[PDB]
DNA sequence: TTTTCACGTGAAAAA
DNA sequence: TTTTCACGTGAAAAA
């Protein structure tokens, strides 16, 4: 798709309140005559950098802030220039999450952290530690239930446990992240991922469990706990499950440390609707009534807007969300973040499946997360060097075939021309290429 | 994932009644003690042949019958051997859909055909012809609505119109499909795809419209018509939309000809639970109560089970589904069907997008849908040949470097060795490789 | 950092 | 059908 003057197209992930967001768009259209279409395509955070590089893609893209630095580094985002008055309405630290190289590159919407979600009827007293989950599962398995099910396909969900005893993504020092100091392969990271793999080995979890499988199992009353974010609460509300939201369990006596995301809205640099997008975000979405419409659809978490967060903070589930968030860390927004996430995703999936040992999976993840992506020009230099290497050899063989008079067959390969050349120069060449004088 | 004794795992597409099917699995568990897990992973029809070739995958896989011949040809499916008593319970033509090389390779469940779905309040008298939809849209756009929106990303939904004037997949003659006689590039197919592209060029449809975008627009009352199958009726019921289901429009005076699918359930050849899977399918799912539970979740269409279809056939929506199905054709189940579908998908997306002309897109689709996939042995033959060709050359250069005593630099490539060889044989080789005596 | 050669599949060609 | 060479990026090496 390409953006067109006079209409707004928004992309947002399918686990968020896109129907509530569309109601906001319908009000924007009611007051200004500008159509707003909300879409939730799959893998939007990978599609956006592919299409926006040439001016395609939506007017506005919603994702957690960790993806946005790479978008800005590629020039895909318009600089966000809210007046000081508007900036004041949002918590300072949410603006920090969307600051890249000194510029604001998105509007912050809401703060997301994972929490432990548990079925109060099956589990009145949720476990305080990861270590006691195996025995809790054994007791539940005898009732035809399980202890815990959560998405093992996305490393976001396993990261709180990997980070608990010391794993980290990029080390922060002297005011900046060191993209070369990755902590996915230290003792704490191994201890965390070993405990998860051990859960699978002992049949307390299944390696293939994904988002929809864990959500169905919890919301149908088949497992006593899951790990998820606020967006998941509305589907649990509609289910028959009486659930609670609480702090994640400790591991080796230390808090689980979820990576905290700030859902943010960036404006496509290629949009011809930049001013309409700013009006929609600042004056319709980032208002009490705006965030309420989206929040009523799927909870946003702790919104960046101070006036409405004063209402949402009253909610015990938000209090638990932010207890977990305080124990975690805000994600970096640096371009290297996507390479870090791909590396850890591969490591978790390969260790859970048994395709790699924990040490092997994390050793590769450390190397992959730190690997510098070759620039376009570096790839092009390499492409041209081999093109030229082939073109020089091809010219040599062309001239040998045309002037050699080598008594060759009608059809033969260049190895046979090379052989005839060798013998002409006084060499002997065996069938397998063994060559001597 | 791997199958394991005493447990049943089922894969079904996410637009079907998987919650209702899980209800049948829960009754199975109560009666026999066998746990049943229903999953709806993405792209399951592509994942299944990838994992089943090695013994992985689910116990049971649900898909339209057109995919199953390819699975059978690869040895992925157990032969289905129901007693005559049970075969008698399903319509003979549904069994024909799951017979491949003389053997039954799945249980038929239900017959699917696309119909025209229309908003009664927006459009009390739906159009009878494709040709009048442009002017209908113009009139509707003045009121802020649109005429028609349907999934343009999957060629299933566009095929009815492509086939209307004479497009076809594989020609049927003398009792067999001719895998080399593909009809995606004749005048009838060109005419139908041109009309569709013309719809986009005149702004009556959007090239990027997919399943969820079209579903949302119809169910929110923004478009007067959509094209979809029975599984979609349940979300329309829940909406505020008053809808009818009717015959697809004609094109150039001829009926739209949907490809008719038979939702079918195959048993993984690697499953250690083949007998339990037979019992689940024959005695729990393919009963009045089992199909009812699934149907109440998302309508199945015209079920293969005679006793329950006598009840369903009385729904005017099913009568319209079967009026469309009579005008269409049952899909082949031959292994080539997947190559046909990929080819047409690429043609529709490329023409709708403007990257290719309709003629250019359908020309490639014809060759693509007829292309014979090279065998494993053929690929390995080619791989080894190049391995061998490189090894011969490398041995030659190893011998020249070791015994040539050419005045070579410390580090140089094999082109520089070739050059020295040429000069020794009496040749002159310029920098770009131009070679002569 | 740049440089060499491996790698297996596609496009072109001859039959 | 088989055959040749192009193609660009990865593994290894030298610095
Ligand atoms: O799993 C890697 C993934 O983690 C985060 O994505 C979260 C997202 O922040 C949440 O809004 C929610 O949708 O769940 C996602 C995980 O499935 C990162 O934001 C993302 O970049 C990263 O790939
Ligand atoms: O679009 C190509 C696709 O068409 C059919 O898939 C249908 C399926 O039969 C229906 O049950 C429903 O789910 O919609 C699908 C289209 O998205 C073929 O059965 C399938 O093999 C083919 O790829």
């Amino acid at each position: 798709m390409k953006i067109e003057e006079g209409k707004l197209v928004i992309w947002i992930n399918g686990d968020k309140g896109y129907n509530g967001l569309a109601e906001v768009g319908k009000k924007f259209e009611k007051d200004t005559g500008i159509k707003v279409t909300v879409e939730h395509p799959d893998k939007l955070e990978e599609k956006f950098p592919q299409v926006a590089a040439t001016g395609d893609g939506p007017d506005i893209i919603f994702w957690a802030h960790d993806r946005f630095g790479g978008y800005a580094q590629s020039g895909l985002l318009a600089e966000i220039t809210p007046a000081a008055a508007f900036q004041d309405k949002l918590y300072p630290f949410t603006w920090d999450a969307v600051r890249y190289n000194g510029k604001l590159i998105a509007y912050p919407i809401a703060v997301e952290a994972l929490s432990l979600i548990y079925n109060k009827d099956l589990l009145p007293n949720p476990p305080k530690t990861w270590e006691e989950i195996p025995a809790l599962d054994k007791e539940l398995k005898a009732k035809g239930k399980s202890a815990l099910m959560f998405n093992l396909q996305e490393p976001y969900f396993t990261w709180p446990l990997i980070a608990a005893d010391g794993g980290y993504a990029f080390k922060y020092a002297a005011g900046k992240y060191d993209i070369k100091d990755v902590g996915v392969d230290n003792a704490g990271a191994k201890a965390g991922l070993t405990f998860l793999v051990d859960l699978i080995k002992n049949k307390h979890m299944n390696a293939d469990t994904d988002y929809s499988i864990a959500e169905a199992a919890f919301n149908k009353g088949e497992t006593a706990m899951t790990i998820n974010g606020p967006w998941a609460w509305s589907n649990i509300d509609t289910s028959a499950v009486n659930y609670g939201v609480t702090v994640l369990p400790t591991f080796k006596g230390q808090p689980s440390k979820p990576f905290v995301g700030v859902l943010s809205a960036g404006i496509n640099a290629a949009s011809p609707n930049k001013e309409l997008a700013k009006e929609f975000l600042e004056n319709y979405l980032l208002t009490d009534e705006g965030l309420e419409a989206v929040n009523k659809d799927k909870p946003l978490g702790a919104v960046a807007l101070k006036s409405y967060e004063e209402e949402l903070a009253k909610d015990p589930r938000i209090a638990a969300t932010m207890e977990n968030a305080q124990k975690g860390e805000i994600m970096p927004n640096i371009p290297q973040m996507s390479a870090f996430w791909y590396a850890v995703r591969t490591a978790v999936i390969n260790a859970a499946s048994g395709r790699q040992t924990v040490d092997a999976a994390l050793a590769a993840a450390q190397t992959n997360a730190a690997r510098r992506k070759p620039s376009w020009r570096e790839r092009e230099n390499n492409r041209r060097r081999e093109r030229r290497r082939r073109a020089v050899a091809a010219k040599i063989y062309t001239g040998l075939r045309a002037q050699g008079d080598y008594n060759l067959p009608k059809h033969c390969d260049n190895n046979e021309v090379l052989k005839a050349l060798c013998v002409e120069a006084g060499w002997v060449v065996e069938e397998d290429g063994t060559t001597y004088r």
